[PDB]
């Protein structure tokens, strides 16, 4: 009968079990492919040059640290909109886009979810099959029933687009559809620009609410190309929600730098929407933190710093591609039955390897190489120092 | 039929209107007593020497920015507990205290509220009459009905403590009672230590859930004394929620550094409670920002920095005291018959001046002194350069 006596232990994230086993493994050569960050060859997170440079310049200014506005640093908010929509967006010019700084991509999703709940608390939320675990968890906690649209096709290592479109073609008006812009998490399987056009047409025709989640702008093809899906929705004169993150693109995970952007029909509608979004932020955490956002805003505003960022993010994009192709080449040379060509078609930090749970267990026990029970691997955790070890271990497990 | 067509324009924050008026006043002797932050003799928000040093050390170290644990930097959480409960707390030793890094005091209130809603969604929340405006808004948005206990007594400039106790004695088991630990915001009227003892007794007897809000530890009497209310609840073996903030005490408003602490009955219960708190954090913003928390942790861990902080916090405490007494002295010298003793009895950044709305209007129009319509003034906005203009204006409006 005490206040907490009925409190249960929360469900364990299945990652915790993987990390526990990895950590207890006394072999000095072990590889964790279950992570969700981009690492360097020492298994550590890089500090980007543009970030280091910006921080060094800013700390010398010794600035006071009063509160930011509820919706964050205005210049940051403006730079985010241009990064997403393009410098010459007519929506920006018409004052139709609302952007609030947020606590990463996660925070943006939350503030969007909470605002959406006030608009129509009977709407359902549709996510990809499968999706980044916190999509379902976040929207369910925000009060929504969550359903999944067909997406990943294990038989083809691609997208079951027919199943996706058929699902969308059955959703009721107001259903919130959570769409990865690119670099699908956790599978790496992405839609092409033509499949995106069909998605936009159905969302429009059925009055669905698209909620784009763009956490990897720059990891797919290019900074500009990776925004394509967001811009297609923008061009369609839809109300669109966009959660964006700089956690990965700036290697700034732990500073919690993202944004929620909403496309509205008018300046007046933008003002009303922002006014309500401010309430939802203020009663959660008042106003956002300064450091991360200030640094991203500084990098984006400086031609030199921005060019350094573009270059480095491109090197990260390209290293992932080199690892993807190196794994494919090696598994081919190894004489494996399974064709791993799909690894080059998948994009971003992850791939669904297609290893069975049994094969993943063998890979761990026999070789100290840790993949997720789903077959997920973080290709961003491969480097020239472990690539051959990993490829040879896979070749061994696959017979 | 459009998605946002029913969205209303939220009511605008009245303080913005006051600030904009203040900024549109051309009189260079104007003073804004409607603010909510500490400023120094020079009228600036201070960057504390200890923070300057910790920040410089952090940035120049060139450190990467991986994700923090969901519950933040463990060393920071540990330092918070000892700051609140004392180094030799037997509850800390027994593993009974849960502490999660939070997005300021506000964020701590939010995570606590969301957790409480899962425990018992029918509980009501009782706040002081009056209270920091975001108390009512935050708990309402989190799904609670909010009531107010009698507290500030306009006729005595003190506390209606009989009314307060009568209210608590009428509340049902499970009622969450939000209690300012010291430096009451917005009145500056605090409970004495005999009063606190009775509040603990009633909370215990009536099975109420105390939620302490300690945003000004160090601004009342001392760092240790200011935690007395918290320690009294801890000593009574009650399950107590504590939102603590470093926004004011470290002058780190814009970095969002605070914490939620919860006293539980056992190490096992602490594990189950923490796990649930993690779930509430993860589905909100995933994990907290690093920069401000790293700075606080460093200050508290570095003897030389901690000592600098103690000194400088004491100087802020002492400057407010100097402003309160300097105001009282000048009003007496100006020949005001009213007893302003209460300005010296009241503690922290705010006082209710007792001016009527119409007297506040005249202070603005005639003298360019901007007070809130409630008569609230920020005594930390006074300094030696504006004390006479403020005292002379107040005297003019009071015969």
């Amino acid at each position: 009968m005490s206040l907490f006596s009925a409190v249960e232990l929360a469900p364990r994230d299945p990652i915790l079990g993987l990390n526990e086993a990895f950590n207890a493994d006394t072999r000095p050569t072990k590889v964790n492919l279950g992570v969700g960050v981009y690492t360097n060859e020492d298994g550590k997170i890089p500090l980007l040059r543009a970030v280091r440079d910006a921080e060094k310049a800013r700390v010398e200014a010794g600035l006071p640290r009063g509160y930011l506005p509820i919706d964050g640093i205005a210049a940051y908010d403006a730079s985010v909109q241009k990064l997403l929509l393009g410098d010459d967006s007519p929506l920006i010019a018409a004052g139709r886009v609302v952007t609030a700084q947020a606590l990463g991509g996660t925070g943006a999703l939350k503030i969007g979810a909470d605002f959406l709940r006030t608009l129509n608390p009977k709407a359902k939320v549709a996510i990809s099959d499968p999706s980044w675990e916190n999509h379902r968890a976040l929207f369910d906690m925000a009060g929504f029933e969550v359903v999944a649209y067909p997406y990943y096709d294990a038989k083809t290592n691609g997208v079951n687009f027919d199943g996706m479109l058929a699902a969308l073609n059955g959703y009721e008006p107001g259903t919130i559809v959570v769409l990865h812009a690119c670099c699908h998490n956790p599978t790496g399987v992405d839609l092409n620009d033509a499949q995106w056009a069909q998605v936009v047409e159905v969302v429009k025709a059925r009055r669905l609410v698209p909620f784009l989640d763009i956490a990897y702008q720059g990891f797919g093809e290019s900074i500009e190309a990776d925004a394509a899906a967001v811009r297609l929705f923008a061009a369609a004169n839809l109300n669109v929600f966009v959660s964006s993150s700089f956690s990965k693109s700036f290697s700034l995970y732990g500073e919690r730098v993202g944004a929620l952007s909403i496309i509205t029909d008018s300046k007046d509608e933008a003002a009303r929407v922002l006014s309500q979004l401010k309430r939802v932020i203020r009663t959660n955490y008042s106003n956002p933190p300064t450091h991360g956002g200030a640094i991203v805003a500084a990098v984006l505003a400086s031609p030199e710093l921005r060019a350094s960022w573009v270059q480095e993010l491109g090197e990260m994009r390209d290293r992932i591609r080199a690892m993807r192709n190196g794994l494919v080449e090696r598994l081919k040379a190894a004489g494996i039955e399974r064709d791993f060509s799909f690894i080059n078609a998948q994009r971003g930090m992850f791939s669904y390897s297609g290893l069975t749970s049994a094969q993943v267990d063998r890979l761990r026990e026999e070789f100290g190489i840790y993949a997720v029970s789903t077959g997920r691997i973080c290709v961003a955790a491969l480097n020239t120092r472990n690539l051959d070890v990993v490829a040879n271990a896979i070749a061994a497990v696959l017979k």
